[PDB]
């Protein structure tokens, strides 16, 4: 069978998207392999062509550190999703509105910001924001993972305790919990951005059908949020739930594939 390789990092939305594309390529007759790696390795592998594509690039702000360094070694096809935001998040019952109001209040947070995976773009920029706003001596930024960060948020809110986390949209946490972004006066965390699809240098030449799918993949909150939420409630079922997603959203999926293949999704 023909081959395509997709790199991703195991955050909820990117794992949802990557498993959906895996299912799409399988239905087109590919041995579609997906590879769960670190952000750094995903970008490295893309640049050396050891994967064919990623649908996980958060730009320009979150992934600046990786993207700027390697942009001559991949092709940026545009956005597959528009409307991202990353930033500092607290439960709504915490009575501050801005990142600067955190100054002097470290004690209420046990002097910690409960973060995600070391090296994630959002984690990098969060550390840069803590430095910029003069908070880094008072708040220790803790690396862990999306799962640990969300379990800690869930725990703190049930206790009615203050907690500070880096969070982002799109995420079901904003509908499941009453939480808020803090204001970011100098926009260190970026404005509203997008997730892009990047492919290796030779892909357009080598496998135009695979290029076409990467080039046409696009979706929105009404598809990704229910899927991210369902996957969270059904741990370990992301591939099965992607199979169901592709069956349930035939017409949209059709738009991502060359004419030749569209009836395979009927």
């Amino acid at each position: 069978l023909k081959s395509v390789k997709i790199g991703y990092v195991n955050w909820g939305g990117e794992t949802a998207a990557t498993n959906v594309l895996k299912v799409v390529f399988e239905k087109m007759g590919y041995n579609a392999e997906i590879f769960s790696v670190t952000t750094s390795i995903m970008y490295q592998y893309l640049a050396s062509g050891k994967i064919d594509g990623t649908v996980s690039s958060w730009v320009p702000t979150a992934d600046k550190f990786y993207y700027e360094k390697l942009k001559t070694k991949f092709v940026d096809l545009g956005a597959n999703y528009e409307g991202t935001i990353q930033g500092f998040v607290v439960p709504s019952y915490v009575p501050i509105s801005s990142i600067s109001e955190l100054k002097g209040k470290g004690d209420k947070f046990k002097n910690k910001m409960i973060g995600i995976d070391a090296g994630a773009g959002t984690q990098i920029v969060t550390e840069q924001a803590l430095n910029y706003y003069g908070l880094s001596k008072e708040y220790e930024l803790v690396p862990s993972s999306e799962s640990v960060m969300l379990a800690s948020l869930d725990s703190s809110i049930k206790r009615n305790e203050w907690i500070l986390v880096p969070l982002w949209k799109p995420h079901w946490a904003f509908s499941r919990y009453d939480i808020k972004f803090l204001d970011d006066p100098d926009l260190i965390m970026g404005g509203i951005e997008s997730v892009h699809t990047l492919v290796r240098l030779g892909l357009e030449n080598d496998d135009f059908d695979a290029y076409y799918v990467f080039d046409h993949f696009y979706w929105s909150d009404d598809l990704i949020l229910p899927l991210m939420d369902k996957n969270d409630k059904e741990p370990g079922k992301e591939y099965r739930n992607a199979v169901e997603f592709v069956e349930k959203n035939k017409e949209i999926v059709k738009t991502w594939v060359p004419e030749k293949y569209k009836t395979l999704f009927d």
